[PDB]
Formats: C-alpha cells, sequence, structure tokens
C-alpha cells in the first residue's frame, strides 16, 4: 500500500478489474495475464499507465476496427439460419435488424438519414421482439437490456458524437441476435 | 478477423516500450498471445473495457500531472488540467531525444485545439516530466 507507487494505479483501478471479469470467462488467461502485469509493473513502476495511454493513442484503430465489424456484418445475411411460418418471420425479422444495424456507419455521418436509420432499427427491434414473442427467456432479457442499452448508447452520442460507442453497442445487439438464433435452433 | 486487435494494437503497444524495458514486454506479449490464441477474441475484449474506464483513466492522468509539481517547469506543467478550462488562463500557461518530446509535445498542443482532446496533452506533459526526469538521472 505505502510501499507500492502512485504511479501503478492503473494496474489496480484498471486492469484488475478486467482481469477480475474475465475470470469468469477464463480463470488461466486472467491469472496468466495478471500475473504478467504485476511482474512488469514491479521490474518496470509505470508500465501499465504507459500501456494504456498507448492504448487509447491508437483509439483511431479501434473504431476502424468496430466500424469494419458492423459493416461486414451485413456479410452474415443467411447465417445462422433455422421449417415453419413462424420460424420464417422470426428469420426475416432478424436478418432485417442485423442488415439495418450494418447500414450505421453509411448514415451515422448525417442527422436526417441517421434519425431515419433510428427510426427504422427502432421497428425492426419492436417487430422482431412480437416474432420472439410468438416463438414463445434468458436470451430475450439479454436482448431486451442491450436494447436499451443501445438506446442510451444513442443519447449518450447525441451529447459526445463518439461513434465507437454506438458501432460496439449495434455489434453486440447483432451478437445476441444471433445467439438467440442459436438457442431457437 | 476478431484477433486482429491483438496484432493491431497490442503488437506495435509493446514494441513501442521496449527502449525502457525489454523482458517485461516479452512476457506481456507471450501471455497476450496464448489468452489469445485459446480465447479468440479476448484481445478486443479486454482493449474495450480498457476504453470503457476511460474517465477512471483521465483523472489519474490529471492526478499524476499535478503530482508532478513535487522546478518552475513542473510546477506551471502542473496546473494543467485546472487552467485548461478557462481559454483565457490556459493560454497564458501556455504561454508559461528530450528535445524531441518537447516538440512532438509543442505539436500535441498545436493538435489540441483542433480536437479538444485534453487528453493527449496530459499525456505529452507526463511524457515531458519522464523525459525531464530522464535527463536528470543521467
Amino acid at each position: 500500500a505505502e510501499t507500492t507507487s502512485m504511479v501503478s494505479m492503473p494496474l489496480y483501478a484498471v486492469m484488475y478489474p478486467v482481469f477480475n471479469e474475465l475470470e469468469r470467462v477464463n480463470l488461466s488467461a486472467a491469472q496468466t495475464l495478471r500475473a504478467a502485469f504485476i511482474k512488469a509493473e514491479k521490474e518496470n513502476p509505470g508500465l501499465t499507465q504507459d500501456i494504456i495511454m498507448k492504448i487509447l493513442e491508437k483509439k483511431s484503430v479501434e473504431v476502424n476496427f468496430t466500424e469494419s465489424l458492423l459493416r461486414m456484418a451485413a456479410d452474415d445475411v443467411e447465417e445462422y439460419m433455422i421449417p415453419e411460418p413462424e420460424f420464417q418471420d422470426l428469420n426475416e425479422k432478424a436478418r432485417a435488424l442485423k442488415q439495418i444495424l450494418s447500414k450505421i456507419p453509411d448514415e451515422i455521418n448525417d442527422r436526417v438519414r441517421f434519425l431515419q436509420t433510428i427510426k427504422d432499427i427502432a421497428s425492426a427491434i419492436k417487430e422482431l421482439l412480437d416474432t420472439v414473442n410468438n416463438v414463445f427467456e434468458h436470451q430475450k432479457k439479454e436482448f431486451v437490456k442491450y436494447s436499451k442499452s443501445f438506446s442510451d448508447t444513442l443519447k449518450t452520442y447525441f451529447k459526445d458524437g463518439k461513434a465507437i460507442n454506438v458501432f460496439v453497442s449495434a455489434n453486440r445487439l447483432i451478437h445476441q441476435t444471433n445467439l438467440i438464433l442459436q438457442t431457437f435452433k
């Protein structure tokens, strides 16, 4: 506590929380990475800080990457395709939602087009919701959670102007849709 | 591929710290390589989680900048996170390898008025401080 430098704080304030969240997904990876960061930090105080700053400086790469995933999500046209009417409706709704979500980076640079896109996305989410209700619950609550999270992300975007948040939330909503399609399969 | 941000982000980040430390960078590289190899897309999640803790990081960087006051150069540089809010005061405070880092800091300041991202100013200030330390110790 009193022996560890102040510069080593980002380890425990940023890296430790991440490693703890990872400890549920994979204990070995979390433990290994944590050990590496501890070694590196003790041998070189203020290293984790420099790493995080270096990451913040290469943020454009991450924006380009997330946007790339969002655009390439269009190639997931008929992936995870499920033999019954409601199943058809389901497939079409999921497809339409993912397809309209993949076109976000095109419309986000124009307020009008982006707003209309928000309209269409809202309609798609509502229709997919109703269709899910037809097919009928954890995946549902997940989808809703990430949906309202996407809305709140939009709310945050209209203040900030950072498109990367929207891209990430959209990608997560798409991933959720895919997960639900897997659950149905 | 989802394992791209490993090489695209972490690889150059580790590579651009090999002058201060060597083996630590290699151990970090190895750890990330294995963890991503067994669990694809993990590095992306980590990077995103780090980007999510942006506020805490900016706060700490500000604190780290104010901490450098404890000579005139350091004290003037330590007031930045509290003077940059007011444009006039910030202007006056602006008026108030190492040399390369100084002019790179100048470039950072010049880019700030285009961006508005004071975080880069904080970082470059801290690196200027680290360079002053690097010079004074040698």
